[PDB]
């Protein structure tokens, strides 16, 4: 959409924030300016160690001087590094952290109705967790950063074109040389990637239909060829990874093989230059150096483009709340304040209808009245907006033609301060914000003193409920510390709503917790606190409306008829249909915000986003998605295990690491020739300068080629390793998942979109733990170790005093890598406490609005940003100064090793060009290094998150398809009993919906299981076939218990019709032959017209070929159904099961089962349940189930044959439709 530019980003800056961006900005100027001046000091100390070879004496006073130039670069880089990062990620955290407070009192005075859950408090609560996060990210420390690096290229051209002007243009007109190469590499490598996601797709719906639809790949024996339709269509992206390593490694041999065909080019003309008596060897290496660096450093500058753009997206979007204008507003001299109320509301001619959609129209001339100290009740059957007049009293909404007088007075000129002081609301399921048990009570009424609390908590039926608590009044409601985890909660509003001391109350539907005797307890709680109050009742349910005074009913717009409940239950008008609709009978935002989260997490950093869930009942749970160090959870023995599984591509391995190791031999290789040539620059015999710098340039020639063909070998290799293990591992895992039981997959995390995407994310992020960490630790450990070889041949005295120097050179290249990503770490984690006080304030904004909470949930919050802003006050003093201490060991150290060296010329020990030889080897070493131990953590801290999906693997799933030691299947005749057997499901554990439960079908007989609403009818098929094992009993099939058998032996002889029958992406060709291995043609049409539909299916395109599942032809419910019947008449078993619940008919004109019923029963031991008391009559047997329990048994002769029992009752529902 649209977007702010890059200032007005810095607009919340007051005059401290003037200042730190000022102090700040000469420190990314003076550490930019400072790698193209130490290319100065040691290019002019190289003339003065070089020029004096005859002269030991103008050799020492000319090494001390420039040796304590680099002392004094080294406290301008201490000091100048440290005022970068302590002044702008505390000027960053300052302005961010004043935007959270204006946005806050933003949104808090906004209309109620502006969040009506439609997606619109699940945005708002988005931008307060992370469009806050992206402007912290943009204009903190990512702005110094652009100054650094582009100071560092203007820098790098003007030290360049002082020295030599002729070798600063040689030297910039190669950069285009290199980064072509170089970006070219980055486009036909994402047109490999590209190609490869979309490859993936075909294989990436054949794992998704078979975890979805997973009760029938179990009832219907095909999860071995889930795997043989899922191992074809990954051997394409197999073969399309091989190609995407070749890619590489010709894009890493052809851009370090320009490079090296550039260094003899630069060193050519400069040994030609020097001839000519134009320069010497310092201005030389000082104006190739410099521009080649300089150049080189906006890469780096304009990196920080990208974090640029997001920060003026998110920063737009939270711009445009702040300055909004709301309509219903406090005037507070504009509006007037009555004085001995008493509570006379009166809709007078009010006409109204949401703002959402105008084109419904609710309250079409609503009349009513409320009188003083007395009761009423609003009560409807359907929705008929009754809670609507409770969500207008408050002033949530206006009355868009109308006027709502309070004793004569319009409310339009009452303020939002006088009219929410007199009213208390009760409703669904209260708002319990996460503080104690004190301070919920006291947001009716702030403070007033101590004895009116227990007071309040009296007349509630609360007061012993919170003195058998262990802790003072002071209980964690939030977190489960103390719980008063009760569904019957202590309705604590009334708590609130009586502390307030309202003179109107307006309750709502509060029978929402499966009412019982425990929920009768605050029944006559609300008896005693609906006294001398003029309360309404919006009541949900007749049942507990029939002690009330008066009660108003209203149908369609107005009030239908008012009165006391004598003449309400006489004349039958409008009411006799609802008392006889009486007889007859949040965890959703977390999913919006995750899959909100999904599609903007693989481009997003880990430490910037989060990862939501529900917590208790107290709060929405935010996770900083920074987890994986807390976590640190996968086997100690991780890393052979993912050998051992890599084993049988051995000769992949050996052909690769001797195309690693041949990598090794480039790096130490470059800082010998080079610096063979700053010894040969200073000959005075120019002919045998000529003949030696010949053969220095035919060397970068020839290992310009070298480099070529060592890593096409690393990368081409190496990828045929780790593209077979990420093909072998996602089988290994498909394989694994369809083996577990079917309550596994019942759970809220493990449906179908994250357990799909753990074989596309996490199970190809194995490659780069075990393939692309042992490439970059043979070729970083031949180059560390073949130049202390070279370097200790050379000169050992001056190399010894490296080896005790070099762990403060490799531990300056450290800080030096950790800043190109920032020194503030998982900022996310600090700003989770204070996030969900404005996760809380938004969801629950219809409790905040009311009671007068708006200037306490601000104060819960300007309290509590101090936390956060004093942990990034130690962090940035803290991190600031030990990165340019570490600094000062770096040039503080190079200072010691040239000085001892000028002392060992000096006395005849060793000469120029050993001294300089030992020191640039062993120093591009050191870069090396440090690449090695910041990729040292993540081998022991278990991998990461992506690396541990190992509890797919190791797994013990608790139902076993296939055992050893089980008694084969040959033959069931069909003998179900069920003995003395309770269940319950393991997703939830309360509901116990079996109580020693009892059948016994015999062979060639059905079963007529009956409705009963619902009163645990599909869930006795879940136990013929495996789905589910019993708590405590046996399931008796075949005179044997089903915990003996083999269970894929089983499941091809009992076949079930599902309750909404799904079929997968294919013809109707594999459709009606997947309930049979082999059959093409003979019995197929046949399995046809048995549940015919064979002018449907003959009345068809493409013969019996047509995609109907998925991208397809859109079928009906009635002709879905008459699919699945084929699959059970193809298989022909012997033990048949249906499965018809819910009003899953979906179709007039009832053909679509009347055929199959009758005709698919001649031979088999069936199981029918159906929720219609229709079409039911098998003449064999019929139960009644209840409650967990068999009540009556017998056919339709012994059963209607009964007065009442409990049948009759369903057949007076026959007529009740
Ligand atoms: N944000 C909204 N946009 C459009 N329609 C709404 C919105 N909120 C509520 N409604 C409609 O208002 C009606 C309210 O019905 P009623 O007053 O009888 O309350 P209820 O359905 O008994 O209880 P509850 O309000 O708890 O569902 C609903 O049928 C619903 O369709
Ligand atoms: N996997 C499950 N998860 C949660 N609750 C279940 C599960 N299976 C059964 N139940 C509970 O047990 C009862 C099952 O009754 P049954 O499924 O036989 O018919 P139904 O619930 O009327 O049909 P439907 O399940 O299609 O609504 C339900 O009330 C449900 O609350
Ligand atoms: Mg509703
Ligand atoms: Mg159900």
């Amino acid at each position: 959409e649209q977007s702010l530019p890059f200032f007005k980003l810095f607009s919340f800056a007051d005059k401290f924030d003037y200042l730190l961006m000022f102090v700040g900005s000469l420190g990314a100027i003076v550490h930019g300016s400072s790698m193209p001046v130490f290319f100065l000091l040691f290019g002019q100390m190289v003339n003065g160690f070089g020029k004096n070879q005859m002269d030991l004496h103008q050799m020492v006073h000319e090494v001390s001087r420039y040796s304590l130039y680099f002392v004094y670069l080294g406290l301008v880089v201490c000091f100048s590094s440290y005022a970068e990062i302590a002044c702008w990620m505390y000027s960053g955290e300052r302005q961010v952290a004043a935007l959270r407070k204006k946005y806050l009192e933003a949104v808090l005075k906004q209309d109620v109705g502006f969040f009506d859950t439609d997606a619109r408090t699940g945005d708002i609560v988005f931008s307060v967790s992370t469009d806050t996060l992206l402007v912290q990210d943009a204009i903190s420390e990512k702005v110094g950063n652009f100054i650094h690096y582009l100071s560092t290229f203007l820098a790098g051209l003007v030290v360049g074109f002082v020295s030599a002007w002729k070798l600063a243009l040689l030297s910039v007109a190669v950069i285009p040389g290199i980064a072509f190469a170089g970006g070219l590499y980055a486009y036909t490598l994402t047109g490999i990637t590209s190609k490869s996601r979309e490859s993936y797709a075909n294989a990436g719906v054949i794992a998704e239909q078979a975890i979805a639809q997973v009760r029938t790949v179990y009832s219907y024996v095909g999860e071995s060829k889930a795997l043989n339709a899922y191992s074809d269509a990954i051997q394409y992206t197999l073969k399309l990874g091989y190609k995407a390593g070749m890619a590489k490694g010709l894009g890493l041999g052809c851009t370090y093989g320009i490079a090296c065909m550039s260094w003899a080019l630069v060193f050519w003309y400069a040994g030609v230059f020097i001839r000519n008596g134009q320069t010497d060897g310092g201005k030389a290496f000082t104006a190739i150096f410099s521009a080649i660096v300089g150049g080189m450093s906006l890469g780096q500058s304009f990196s920080n483009l990208g974090a640029f753009s997001k920060g003026k997206a998110a920063g737009y979007k939270l711009m445009e709340i702040i300055n909004q204008r709301p309509t219903i507003i406090q005037d507070p001299l504009d509006g007037k304040c009555l004085d001995q109320v008493h509570g006379n509301i009166e809709f007078k001619d009010v006409t109204f209808s949401y703002p959402s959609r105008p084109d419904v129209m609710i309250f079409r001339n609503f009349n009513i009245f409320f009188p003083s100290g007395k009761t009423v009740a609003v009560v409807g059957g359907s929705g008929s907006g009754k809670s609507t007049v409770v969500s207008l009293i408050e002033r949530f909404y206006d009355p868009n033609s109308g006027q709502i007088l309070l004793d004569g007075v319009e409310i339009k000129t009452l303020q939002l301060k006088f009219l929410r002081e007199q009213i208390g609301l009760v409703n669904q399921e209260p708002a319990l914000f996460a503080t104690t048990i004190l301070e919920n009570i006291l947001y009716g009424k702030p403070d007033a003193t101590m004895v009116e609390v227990e007071a309040a908590a009296s007349a509630a039926n609360a007061h012993s409920f919170i003195t058998l608590l262990p802790k003072g009044y002071d209980t964690q409601v939030g977190e489960r510390g103390v719980q008063l985890s009760g569904g019957q909660k202590q309705r604590i509003a009334i708590a609130r709503a009586m502390l307030k001391d309202p003179k109107i109350l307006l309750l709502d539907q509060a029978t929402s917790a499966l009412d019982a005797s425990s929920e009768s307890i605050v029944q006559e709680a609300l008896d005693r606190v609906m006294v001398g109050r003029t309360t309404v009742v919006v009541a949900h349910r007749l049942c507990t409306i029939r002690n009330v005074d008066s009660i108003a009913v209203i149908q369609q717009g107005q009030v239908v008829e008012t009165g006391t409940h004598e003449e309400l239950i006489a004349k039958s008008g409008a009411y006799a249909s609802l008392i006889r609709f009486q007889e007859m009978v949040s965890t959703r935002l977390s999913h919006s915000l995750s899959t909100k989260s999904l599609s903007l997490r693989s481009g997003s950093l880990r430490n910037l986003s989060y990862s939501y869930s529900t917590g208790a009942d107290g709060r929405i749970e935010m996770i900083s998605n920074a987890e994986t160090d807390r976590k640190t959870r996968a086997p100690e023995n991780y890393f052979y295990r993912l050998l051992k599984l890599n084993s049988p591509e051995w000769p992949y391995s050996i052909m690769g690491a001797v195309g690693s190791i041949l990598s090794g031999f480039i790096g130490p290789t470059f800082a010998i020739v080079m610096s063979n040539m700053i010894e040969v620059f200073y000959y005075t015999d120019y002919d045998s300068m000529e003949r030696k710098t010949k053969e220095y340039v035919f060397i970068y020639i020839g290992a310009g080629l070298y480099a070529v063909g060592a890593y096409l070998i690393q990368h081409y290799f190496f990828s045929i390793m780790g593209e077979n293990l990420t093909t072998r591992v996602r089988r290994m895992m498909l394989s694994a998942i369809l083996r577990n039981e079917v309550g596994w997959f019942d759970e809220d995390e493990h449906n179908s979109s994250l357990i799909a995407a753990r074989l596309a994310t996490d199970a190809a992020d194995v490659k780069s733990a075990i393939a692309e960490r042992i490439s970059v630790i043979l070729q970083n450990m031949t180059s560390l170790l073949t130049s202390f070889i070279v370097a200790f041949i050379v000169e050992w005295r001056v190399s010894l005093l490296i080896l005790g120097t070099f762990p403060l050179l490799v531990l300056a290249n450290f800080a030096q890598q950790l800043s190109l990503k920032g020194f503030a770490g998982d900022t996310a984690k600090a700003h989770a406490k204070t996030s969900m006080i404005a996760g809380e304030g938004v969801s629950n904004i219809r409790t905040v609005a009311a009671f007068n909470a708006q200037s306490k949930i601000l104060s819960l919050f300007c309290h509590e940003l101090r936390v956060p802003q004093k942990r990034s006050l130690y962090r940035s003093q803290t991190s600031g100064f030990l990165f340019g201490l570490s600094q000062l060991a770096l040039y503080g150290s190079e200072a010691l090793i040239l000085w001892y060296g000028a002392h060992l010329v000096s006395k005849g020990v060793s000469t120029f060009s050993k001294v300089i030889k030992v020191f640039v080897v062993l120093v591009i070493t050191a870069n090396s290094v440090a690449e090695t131990v910041s990729l040292a953590p993540e081998i022991i801290r278990g991998g990461e998150a992506v690396g541990s999906v190992f509890s797919v693997l190791d797994r013990q799933t608790r139902i076993d398809p296939d055992d050893a030691d089980a008694d084969p299947v040959e033959t069931i005749r069909g003998d179900i009993e069920f003995r003395h057997v309770d269940f319950a499901y393991p997703s939830r554990p309360d509901v116990m919906v079996f109580r020693d439960f009892n059948l016994r079908i015999r062979a060639g007989h059905s079963q007529a299981l009956v409705g009963a609403s619902g009163s645990g009818k599909s869930s006795v098929i879940a136990m013929i076939e495996r789905f589910y094992d019993p708590l405590a009993g046996k399931v008796m099939i075949d005179g044997k218990d089903i915990r003996r058998l083999n269970l894929k032996s089983l499941r091809l002889k009992i076949g079930l019709v599902q309750q909404e029958p799904a079929l997968f992406a294919a013809t109707i060709f594999d459709n009606i032959a997947y309930g049979k291995d082999g059959a093409t043609e003979s019995e197929v049409i046949d399995a046809a017209r048995a549940a015919n539909a064979h002018g449907f299916i003959s009345g068809l395109p493409e013969g019996y070929k047509t995609p109907v599942g998925e991208r397809g032809v859109q079928l009906s419910g009635g002709q879905k159904q008459r699919i699945a019947i084929a699959r059970a008449v193809l298989k022909n078993p012997t033990v048949l099961l249906l499965d018809q619940a819910t009003s899953a008919l979906d179709a007039e004109s009832e053909c679509v089962l009347q055929e199959a019923l009758e005709r698919l029963m001649r031979g088999r031991t069936t199981v029918v349940v159906a929720h219609r008391l229709s079409t039911i009559r098998g003449v064999d047997c019929i139960g009644v189930i209840q409650d967990g329990r068999i009540v009556e048994q017998g056919s339709h002769s012994e059963l209607v044959s009964r007065p009442e029992g409990a049948y009759s009752r369903l057949l007076q529902l026959q007529t009740h439709r």
